[PDB]
């Protein structure tokens, strides 16, 4: 009965938000979930590179050695909002700096340059389907799938299909034991996302999270997961759009619904 339970409180954040958001939550030491619009498609924007780094974890289980690869790249690498990148460039960086670089700081050479070692989108897609996630769909690169297009399915997920995949991956099965827990510690260590989840939660709870935002159509986003102290974890992702192109996104909107499928989990 959660999900009844914050109906009218979400669609009144997103009336006067101006757009629609997406959330889906899990207690996973209760089972209790919270879903509004859970099963929409959303942009990804930046936060398809979370799943990019767990992919690159996946593939590291095989190919032995792979984080520590040494990449070196030129100029034409180089992306606007590459702010890691940018000072390795005359010096090369690893695959496991490239990804903490992607997850911590949205690093979009670091993305791309990854993208490439993976496949391209077609190789990231393919993961997540590897790890049952039929709703993911990453079809363009940095900075290209960003254009969060009304109605268009290219670069989105689900709120759900996001939380579950973020679950499999840093507390099931999909990763093994230590690129699990070095999922979950470049999580931890992200630096984008003050403003979003991490706000709604208290300051003794551990949180690893991503953040996406597209810049246009008031689209933004954050998933995590949140050990609240002593207790099971909880995973979440709260995305959002709106429908004008020169609509801004709101970080309090993303904190907000946070907030809100806490307390409608009944764990804030
Ligand atoms: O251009 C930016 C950026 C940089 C500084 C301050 C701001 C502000 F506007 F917030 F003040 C934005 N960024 C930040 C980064 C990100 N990652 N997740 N959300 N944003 C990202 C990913 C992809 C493309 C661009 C960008």
């Amino acid at each position: 009965m959660l999900t009844n339970l914050v109906a009218e409180p979400f669609a009144k954040l997103e009336q006067d938000f101006g757009g629609s958001i997406g959330v889906y939550a899990m207690d996973t030491g209760s089972g209790a979930t919270v879903s509004y619009r859970a099963e929409e498609r959303f942009p990804l924007c930046s936060s398809f590179k979370g799943f990019l780094a767990a992919a690159v974890l996946a593939r590291s289980q095989q190919q032995a050695g792979l984080l520590d690869t040494p990449i070196r790249y030129g100029k034409n690498a180089l992306v606007p909002w590459s702010p890691i990148s940018e000072k390795y460039l005359t010096t090369g960086m690893t695959v496991a700096e490239l990804s903490a670089a992607a997850v911590q700081y949205s690093d979009n050479a670091a993305a791309n340059l990854l993208l490439k070692e993976l496949g391209g989108p077609a190789g990231l897609t393919a993961f997540m389907r590897s790890i049952g996630d039929t709703t993911f769909r990453l079809d363009r690169w940095e900075l290209e799938l960003n254009s969060a297009i009304p109605g268009d399915a290219r670069d989105t997920s689900s709120p759900r299909a996001v939380t579950e995949s973020l679950q499999k991956l840093t507390l099931g099965s999909a990763l093994a034991a230590p690129q699990r827990q070095q999922f979950v510690d470049w999580l931890k260590g992200n630096t984008t996302g003050n403003h979003r989840i991490r706000a709604a939660v208290p300051a003794d709870w551990a949180v690893g999270d991503k953040t996406g935002t597209c810049g246009v159509y008031g689209t933004a986003n954050d998933y995590a997961v949140v050990w609240p102290t002593g207790r099971a974890p909880i995973v979440l992702a709260v995305y959002t759009r709106a429908p004008n192109k020169d609509d801004k996104h709101s970080e309090a909107v993303i904190a907000a619904a946070a907030r809100l499928a806490l307390e409608g989990l009944g764990v804030n």
